[PDB]
């Protein structure tokens, strides 16, 4: 199989958040079909980070999604060629993060190349003050548009007992020919992003489980 | 006792969309604990509506939500006093609908009073051209904030085989005292709103089912 | 002689900004053909206002525009029937203000009826903190769309030596028969709104001049 | 001295629009002080372009602006070092084009280096159908912010007898030291871009005139 029960992951991330340059490398693994993965991220430049790594966590993998109900798989179908994505995340307190990502394959290794740009995050807000406590689980809305898979999502950043809301606008683009793909219909993807460990705003351990599904409610 | 397995609904709505004024009155019924409901809505002014009623359907019932996993019911706990809600809906083609709603109870009948102001909808878009085909189901994110329950949601209006996305920013306020209320934590509400019939842009039949729940994904 | 060289104006404004309810009444005068006017406004309810009146000033008169180069005058043509407008303004630090207006005539008095709704203005921002110093002059883009006149404009709110930008999206609708109007083509409207006097966030004095024109640049 | 009555221009642009890679090269001339210029553009790769070159036309020159009323010239002051700009253009039908440009000076020749990224242009819209008729003239709002010059603009693409609005967001950054620059005050730049000729979607002739000025309206 071109994709196997176990895949390795190599990630390269670079960017600026409110002017602070940084660079990290991730190494990970996962099960494409069970939709589970982990990743160890080491900040190679700009450490310790003067902001919450939480904002960068969702930049670190849509190949690893368990597809139910025979929902065609835009991401797995795109291999060996791979795919890209481009996201805008707007935080309700002013912050904005934009990211462009290339996903490539090399034998058993998936290669992620990310570039990030963050601005307008408040100086006294939870991200720059580094007082965030991870994400709530989420459900992405996913639908096709002109051969591109579109994503919309509300994510809730834990700030103590409260929540800071951010909004995702994503476009997944295949490197494979649009005609060679079977686009899915409108559906959802549940994502649970967890940070298992963090050390000195420099080393982070992530874990994520994802399932693609239709609504569980009956139709009339 | 207050709330029963079979309840009545009466709705009074008025407002403007892109300058066109309309009033309508609805009568409905449902099972608030099974979180299902129907409503027949009659347009008594501004008929025939020159815009798609779809943009008004979500303005027409948060008492009718089946709560799973012991999730406290903000809405049901608010009776007899009832509650209000305030929503801003932004459409990605520039349209914006603001709604203000009051929910009270008279006998075995819930009373909804609704004010609506839609504006900036494109003259040639699916709303003002009246070419939409109902809503996809959705999953609202819902979380407390100092006595007020907050709602966030991505909705997809069907336009042919394509989709027009809009975003809900809701604030649910109880007319009951805070101390007399058990606020819920972070959770999701699945919603499936369907329009089962419409006639002469003056009569509509809605049906909706809602379930409050947590993420179905396992947690590591 | 339906519109004369000197006209009276009565304005009635009601609204809520960030949930603060208010009512205003205005009386003014102007020269419609010279495109000059002034208004004395009094906050009859919700005084003192807990935000900058500057955001409301553009809601308080497109009859008063000096038209050059034989540009057809959509607004003056609409009398005696009159016209309506509505506008969505978006502030770049999060604020959104929707407004809808009716303009009617009563002999020598123009009657303005305004409904305003502001939300998402940041508590720390210069609007809610009341730290703004009036608007810079602006040039609106005016174009016809199917018997409706559309307006786009970038306005700059002075905040010390800085500027906070907001974006206007306006639709002017004649209450006169569409076929009875001579629509203009694409053109510009220069507008200079000044706040001459303010007192205790309760009384305000405005002066505005406006000119309709084409670009002064030569065409090649 | 550094700039002359007549200057040469050379441009190197590349990027993608809805995923179509293109490369093109320009050569031009103009009078920096008179504020006029022209350019010939050749699509060296990705010809014939499957979209309206109209979207790329505003990416091809702020050195060529006639400054009135003794307004400081951010762009002419920036030489020999030169300057950069970065723009986002949003079309009201969903299209978005982001560009980053570098302006340098070698002898009597200004060198432009442009990277374009265009996405979400409707498949049946006038851009991708290549059915536009150039731009209307415009007036950019320009204002200083911490040594950076900020530009805001509403532009209108002619499509048949109607207009498709788009919105420019630009930051111009000088490569010259802040202290070696007298920043201008708040002002406008009138701009009229014209396409005098096009051939086989691989050759285009442009002409542009710009004037920097204050509002023509009196100040009461």
């Amino acid at each position: 199989g071109l994709l196997k029960e176990s895949m390795r992951i190599k990630m390269y991330m670079e960017g600026t958040v409110n002017g602070h340059y940084f660079k990290c490398e991730g190494e990970g693994d996962g099960n494409p079909f069970a939709g589970t993965q982990s990743m160890r991220i080491h900040v190679t430049e700009g450490a310790p980070l003067p902001f919450a790594f939480d904002i960068l966590a969702p930049c670190c993998s849509r190949t690893f999604v368990h597809h139910t109900a025979e929902i065609p798989d835009f991401f797995k179908q795109s291999f060996p060629e791979g795919f890209t994505w481009e996201r805008t995340t707007t935080y309700e307190d002013g912050g904005i993060l934009t990211a462009h990502q290339d996903t490539s394959l090399e034998g058993n290794c998936l290669i992620y190349k990310v570039k990030v740009h963050g601005t307008n995050f408040p100086a006294d807000g939870p991200v720059m003050k580094n007082k965030s406590g991870g994400w709530e689980p989420s459900t992405e809305v996913v639908y096709p548009e002109n051969g591109v898979l579109c994503g919309r999502n509300v994510m809730a950043l834990k700030v103590g007992d409260r929540h800071l809301i951010c909004h995702h606008y994503t476009s997944y683009r295949s490197k494979k020919a649009v005609r060679a793909l079977t686009m899915p219909g409108f559906h959802f993807t549940d994502i649970r992003l967890q940070m298992l460990r963090k050390k000195k705003d420099e080393y982070f351990e992530l874990y994520e489980a994802s399932v693609a599904r239709y609504s569980d409610l009956p139709e009339k």
